[PDB]
């Protein structure tokens, strides 16, 4: 197979921690960056907003889940629902809001806004954890409109993902990666 070269713009993009984290997250599953580079920039992205998300709040009012050892993450997932004693989610989230103790999972869509939701929601039965989806048009949707976040951070979000996009068109890879999930 080579090379890919949309992996190259992947690399030359995102944080090099970000894209460490995304090829060991990927590697632990049994694939490969080097040939699913839509995932891997999808995977990459994904990480990239939940760090921002996390970072949008306060000092200690995100305990980041995502970009950890499957083990780890579970084990501090564990810890946390023995301490604050909710509910642990049947499926792994991204974040955890203390100020308002719940597991949010962050969605990052391709198709329609809606869709990801309808799936989201129909995956985890765990009413408790929160759903929010940003799109890469600059649209969001939140649990019951609860949105978590403020404004800005959540509009210099969208921007970084729409920034993304704008760079992946330039180098004409963007209905490569909107026609890959
Ligand atoms: C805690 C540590 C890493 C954190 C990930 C992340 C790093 C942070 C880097 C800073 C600088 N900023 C801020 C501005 C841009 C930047 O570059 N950001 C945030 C944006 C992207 C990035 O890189 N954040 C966010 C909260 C505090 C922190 O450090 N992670 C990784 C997963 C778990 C975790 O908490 N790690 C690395 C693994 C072991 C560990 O404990
Ligand atoms: O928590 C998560 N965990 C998935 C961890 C992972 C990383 C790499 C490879 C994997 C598994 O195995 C491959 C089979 C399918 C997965 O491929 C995609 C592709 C695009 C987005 C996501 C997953 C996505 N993952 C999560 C989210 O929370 C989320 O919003 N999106
Ligand atoms: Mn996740
Ligand atoms: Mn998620």
């Amino acid at each position: 197979p080579r090379g890919s070269h949309m992996e190259d713009f992947v690399r030359q993009c995102f944080n090099p921690m970000i894209v460490e984290l995304a090829e060991k997250a990927m590697k632990e599953y049994g694939e490969d960056p080097k040939i699913e580079t839509n995932k891997f920039a999808a995977i990459c992205t994904h990480l990239e907003v939940c760090f921002m998300y996390s970072d949008g709040g306060s000092k200690h009012r995100f305990e980041i889940i995502e970009g950890r050892d499957r083990i780890m993450a579970w084990t501090v997932v564990n810890s946390i629902c023995n301490t604050t004693g909710v509910e642990k989610p049947k499926f792994l989230p991204d974040l955890y809001d203390y100020k308002e103790n719940r597991f949010i999972e962050i969605g990052v869509t391709r198709r329609e806004v809606h869709i990801y939701y309808l799936e989201k929601a129909n995956k985890i039965k765990s009413e408790k954890t929160h759903i929010h989806i940003f799109s890469f048009t600059g649209e969001e949707m939140a649990t019951k409109a609860d949105y978590t976040l403020d404004e800005e951070s959540r509009a210099r979000i969208k921007t970084r993902l729409f920034t993304i996009r704008q760079e992946m068109a330039s180098r004409s890879l963007w209905d490569s990666f909107r026609q890959s999930e």
